[PDB]
């Protein structure tokens, strides 16, 4: 489940950015 900034805004392209706004692969980050 994506945070309050990943829905229409998954700005994570690599875990280097994903691990910066999130803590894990929301329902949209990498898999
Ligand atoms: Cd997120
Ligand atoms: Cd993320
Ligand atoms: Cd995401």
């Amino acid at each position: 489940s994506p945070c309050q900034k990943c829905t229409s805004g998954c700005k994570c392209a690599t875990k280097e950015e994903c691990s910066k706004t999130c803590t894990k692969p929301c329902s949209c980050c990498p898999k």
